[PDB]
């Protein structure tokens, strides 16, 4: 009914990742991959893991698709100016 936030590209996540990451993921090695989050801090993985799992690049393991929750803010489209442009009110009988 109301969809705004949740709104990640795969792609805009992937060039928006360091060679590494984007090395990584053309290696399939999920291993590899999860092994560089154990040396980055806490903070920076979930934001990182939140980005695959919300833009749906990456699979990473099960029970976990469709990140929920999050400060929600809007999909930006109010589309207003100060005139009605237009609409299906027909000429009446036509």
């Amino acid at each position: 009914g109301h969809m705004g936030p949740g709104g990640l590209d795969p792609v805009e996540v992937y060039e928006s990742l360091p060679e590494e990451l984007q090395k990584c993921f053309d290696v399939k090695d999920v291993q590899m991959l999860q092994d560089a989050i154990s040396k980055m801090d806490p903070t920076d993985a979930k934001y990182h893991m939140q980005r695959c799992i919300d833009s749906g690049l990456w699979v990473p393991n099960s029970k976990a698709s469709e990140a929920k929750e999050g400060e929600e803010a809007g999909p930006g489209d109010p589309l207003l100016e100060a005139v009605p442009k237009t609409g299906d009110e027909k000429d009446v009988s036509v």
